[PDB]
């Protein structure tokens, strides 16, 4: 059978929260079968613990946001991101204060931190998400959608018309059964408009932001002086966000997503509208892993 996944180590790192621009200290630590992810603020008395579930997501404006009452932690989506590509399906996030640390803007360090722990297989079978129906969620012209499909693929257009823009993809289709997300998907930093830093920092905002860990560009350029790590960086980034923010279903997905100028907000919408229609999926598990069309 493909069985659930944890970490084999506690393994730790320290960062800057992009929004609060603080100092966080950030622990992975292996959890029991059918935990899930589990983010836990540790400066907080008593300690509280936030599930990561769809259903917990508050304001999804700037990053996702899980919150309890008045507890928060914020950017969830990087991390859970790596979580998701590297199959995990139980561990406990400790932090120190209310938002995952920036790193290096991707789900790069994540992975890292991730793959260094170590891997570990559950005695339990890992349950799928399999989409039988397609559903979409639309605000204006954004939209985002499931589609049932035999595997894992993630599809996204952008569609800016700055001249930075002009000639670049701008989309992107990425199925797994020939991609690897860890080489190809987990290394692309978020990125923002010079114009729209400028205002979120005016606010003492973004104070964590900068060029070492986010993509600067502005009407024209990328500001950057080393330029791109992909190609296609930006909508790849996209794609990262809608890995980690679908992982707030719970379990991994077997079928498509397609993203169209969307965010974290449809994303979330997405996944409890999903949830809430009982006829448009179904959890599934494999006792026989080459019957499976996804492969961890
Ligand atoms: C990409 C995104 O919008 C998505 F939701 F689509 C979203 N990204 C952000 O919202 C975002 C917010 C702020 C920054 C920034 C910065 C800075 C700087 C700076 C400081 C000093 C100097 N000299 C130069 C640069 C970057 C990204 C995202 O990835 N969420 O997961
Ligand atoms: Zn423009
Ligand atoms: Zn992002």
């Amino acid at each position: 059978m493909i069985k659930q996944r944890t970490l084999k180590n506690i393994i730790r790192a320290t960062g800057v929260g992009l929004h609060s621009g603080e100092k966080v200290y950030l622990t992975l630590k292996p959890a029991p079968v059918d935990t899930g992810i589990v983010f836990s603020r540790t400066d907080l008395d008593p300690v509280v613990e936030i599930p990561a579930r769809a259903e917990n997501v508050g304001e999804t404006t700037m990053s996702t946001t899980l919150v309890k009452g008045d507890v928060k932690v914020d950017t969830v989506e990087h991390l859970l991101s790596a979580m998701a590509g590297l199959g995990i399906d139980n561990a406990y996030v400790e932090l120190s204060a209310s938002e995952v640390p920036i790193m290096d803007g991707s789900a790069g360090p994540f992975v890292f931190l991730i793959q260094s722990a170590g891997l570990q297989e559950q005695e339990a079978a890992k349950k799928f998400i399999r989409i039988k129906r397609e559903v979409s969620v639309e605000e204006g012209d954004k939209r985002a959608v499931f589609v049932p499909f035999d595997g894992f693929k993630v599809s996204f257009e952008i569609d800016f018309d700055h001249p930075v823009f002009r000639g670049r993809t701008q989309q992107a289709s990425v199925d797994f059964s020939s991609t690897s997300f860890v080489k190809e998907v987990s290394r692309a930093r978020t990125f923002g408009f010079m114009r729209d830093i400028e205002y979120l920092r005016s606010q003492n905002l973004a104070l964590g932001g900068s060029v070492e860990n986010a993509i600067v560009v502005d009407e024209n350029r990328v500001l950057n002086e080393d330029g791109l790590r992909y190609e296609d960086e930006f909508v790849k980034h996209k794609i990262l966000d809608a890995i980690g923010d679908l992982y707030l279903l719970g379990n991994s997905l077997i079928g498509e997503f397609r993203g169209f100028k969307s965010g974290h907000a449809l994303n979330n919408q997405l996944l409890r509208t999903l949830i809430a229609d009982k006829d448009a999926w179904e959890v599934v598990t494999f006792e026989d892993a080459r019957t499976a069309p996804i492969s961890y």
